[PDB]
Parts: structure tokens; C-alpha cells; sequence
């Protein structure tokens, strides 16, 4: 099966997953000095106050916080979207070294890690029928590096030693993402894809020019997770990232000048 390995790594996920060398595939290089300013393009709405957490997972690849998106709760709105897109999950990818982790890399720097908050469009009604189409997902990410410690991720870091294998989860109410916000919604985007297999080019990618910084204490207690489950040999969970992909035809908007 796929993974983040030599032999089951991103070099290999064409083979299962022949999308992986398509027209709109992510993360991509973010040349700031090439990304045009669009004037058209409209604040971000990142309405979140309502939003229900519930449980915090290991799947083997990273961990998540899944929200109910049975209803209009979590929405993201505006930016370059049409419509209401809802809050699914949030996830991170992250290195073994503060100085990589991140998919999305900006004039090739790579930061620490990357979070992604996952969105599908409320017009195809499920999920699963959004990643089939163009404009189905919505990712907002949001790069993190290391120094002074992000007080709203402290909730996520403590539990993460009762989800330490694939496969374990717990429940993981009341916890709110707006404390993982940066204070700018300044922000990049362009089409893509899902970052892991399927590998789907269903996704807006919207990336927040700021950065948040984590301290190396929370980042550390990332890279104490695991890929094995329970029982397995232990390879530590990091590089869990995909590298930039190429841009082809392909134009990044930026919301600022
Ligand atoms: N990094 S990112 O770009 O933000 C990024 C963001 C989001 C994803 C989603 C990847 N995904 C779907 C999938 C689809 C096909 C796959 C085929 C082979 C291998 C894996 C696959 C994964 C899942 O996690 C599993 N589904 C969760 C919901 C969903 O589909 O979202 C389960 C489908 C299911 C099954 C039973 C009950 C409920 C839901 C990837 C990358
Ligand atoms: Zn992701």
C-alpha cells in the first residue's frame, strides 16, 4: 500500500494512481514574484464559530479532527469559491526537521509543516460526489514554523499520545479551529489536487501567505506518531508530504499586492 517510504513513496503513486502525472496536481512551488495579483478576487469568509468536532483519528498517513458536515456549521465562503463549502476535517503534514514538512512551498522555502483544513462544496451533496468533480473540495493551508508555541494547537498535542498507532481515535469535542488561524487571510490560489491518493483534481487550493508558529515542543510531539499499527515494527510518522509538483498550465492568483 501507499505511503511516505522509498520503496511505497510519491515516486511510486502513479502506478496505483496514474492521475499522479495530470494536468492540475498538488503541492506546488508558490513563486511569489510570478503569482498576479487578481483584483476580483474576494475576501476569504472563514465562518467557524459553529463548528462541532468529533473525533481525532490515526490513519496511518497522518492524524485528523473530523467535524459533522451534516449541516451548514463550519462553512468556508468567498475568496475565489462559488458557493458554501463545509468543514470535513483537518489534518498536517510535517517533517523530521524544522526545516521540512511542508507540501506547498513558497520560492522553494519549505516550512516545518503544513495544515489542511478540507472543504467540500454543499451543491453535490455528499463528499464523495464532490471529489468527483472540478470544483468539489476546498483546502485551506496553512504553513507552520517553529518558535513561540500556538496556544489553540495545544488541545491537539496533548491527545496525541492516546492515538500513538494507525488506526487508533478518540473523541475530540468542543475544540475550535479558529485558534489555528493565522491573522492575515492574505492568500494564494490556484487549481489542484488532493494531495494523497486518490490524488483526485477536485480542489481550489487556497494557501494563507502567514505563516502560524508551533513551538518545538508541540512540533516534537508530532513527529513522536506512528505509521505501524499497533504490534508493528515503530517507523516514526514524519515526511508525511508530497513534493511540489509541476505547474504546467497553471496561474496563481494573489488576494494582496
Ligand atoms: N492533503 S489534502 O489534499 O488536503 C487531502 C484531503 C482529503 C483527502 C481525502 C482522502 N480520502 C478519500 C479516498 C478516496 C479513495 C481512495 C482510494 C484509494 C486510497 C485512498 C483513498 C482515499 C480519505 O481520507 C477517506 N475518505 C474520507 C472521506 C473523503 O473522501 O474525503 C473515506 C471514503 C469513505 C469510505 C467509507 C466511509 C466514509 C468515507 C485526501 C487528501
Ligand atoms: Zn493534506
Amino acid at each position: 500500500h501507499w505511503g511516505y517510504g522509498k520503496h511505497n513513496g510519491p515516486e511510486h503513486w502513479h502506478k496505483d494512481f496514474p492521475i499522479a502525472k495530470g494536468e492540475r496536481q498538488s503541492p506546488v512551488d508558490i513563486d511569489t514574484h510570478t503569482a498576479k495579483y487578481d483584483p476580483s478576487l474576494k475576501p476569504l469568509s472563514v465562518s467557524y464559530d459553529q463548528a462541532t468536532s468529533l473525533r481525532i483519528l490515526n490513519n496511518g498517513h497522518s492524524f485528523q479532527v473530523t467535524f459533522d458536515d451534516s449541516q451548514d456549521k463550519a462553512v468556508l465562503k468567498g475568496g475565489p469559491l462559488d458557493g458554501t463549502y463545509r468543514l470535513l476535517q483537518f489534518h498536517f503534514h510535517w517533517g523530521s526537521l524544522d526545516g521540512q514538512g511542508s507540501e506547498h512551498t513558497v520560492d522553494k522555502k519549505k516550512y516545518a509543516a503544513e495544515l489542511h483544513l478540507v472543504h467540500w462544496n454543499t451543491k453535490y451533496g455528499d463528499v464523495g460526489k464532490a471529489v468527483q468533480q472540478p470544483d468539489g473540495l476546498a483546502v485551506l493551508g496553512i504553513f507552520l514554523k517553529v518558535g513561540s508555541a500556538k496556544p489553540g494547537l495545544q488541545k491537539v498535542v496533548d491527545v496525541l499520545d492516546s492515538i500513538k498507532t494507525e488506526g487508533k481515535s478518540a473523541d475530540f469535542t468542543n475544540f475550535d479551529p479558529r485558534g489555528l488561524l493565522p491573522e492575515s487571510l492574505d492568500y494564494w490560489t490556484y487549481p489542484g489536487s488532493l494531495t494523497t491518493p486518490p490524488l483526485a483534481e477536485c480542489v481550489t487550493w487556497i494557501v494563507l501567505k502567514e505563516p502560524i508558529s508551533v513551538s518545538s515542543e508541540q512540533v516534537l510531539k508530532f513527529r513522536k506518531l506512528n505509521f505501524n499499527g499497533e504490534g508493528e515494527p515503530e517507523e516514526l510518522m514524519v515526511d508525511n508530504w508530497r513534493p511540489a509538483q509541476p505547474l504546467k498550465n497553471r496561474q496563481i492568483k494573489a488576494s494582496f499586492k
